């Protein structure tokens, strides 16, 4: 994992959203509170 709880709080590089699964990205699956985004989230 790159980020979030799974990685002990690591933040993603390049302002990327940390998904509920602990991976970094920029689409709704990573960024939406409806998908339990962990950091650098939208809304």
């Amino acid at each position: 994992e790159q980020c979030g709880r799974q990685a002990g709080g690591k933040l993603c590089p390049d302002n990327l959203c940390c998904s509920q699964w602990g991976w970094c990205g920029s689409t709704d699956e990573y960024c939406s509170p409806d998908h339990n985004c962990q950091s650098n989230c939208k809304d």
